[PDB]
């Protein structure tokens, strides 16, 4: 289906609506280097929690029960940005 595998570190800059997935987030509670960040987005949802335009450490986002992180990005504008280390 339409969630496609991305490789980390990952970024995307631009407009559009996409469904990405990965099982490669950090799960280490003592790591602070591996973040999700975004700006100027309409949406960044990861496993049904809202992380739109926030910086968050990856170990703070638990994986779904299949071990994956499912990410839904939406931007109407070219200056939209996401980074997933």
């Amino acid at each position: 289906g339409e969630y496609t595998e991305i490789a980390l570190p990952f970024s995307y800059d631009g407009a559009g609506e996409y469904y990405w997935k990965t099982d490669q987030f950090s799960t280490d509670p003592n790591d602070w280097s591996r973040y999700v960040n975004s700006w100027n987005l309409d949406l960044l949802e990861i496993n049904a929690t809202d992380y739109t335009n926030v910086w968050v450490a990856q170990h703070q986002i638990p994986a779904a029960s299949d071990g994956y992180w499912y990410i839904h990005y939406k931007s109407g504008v070219s200056w939209g940005h996401v980074e997933i280390k």
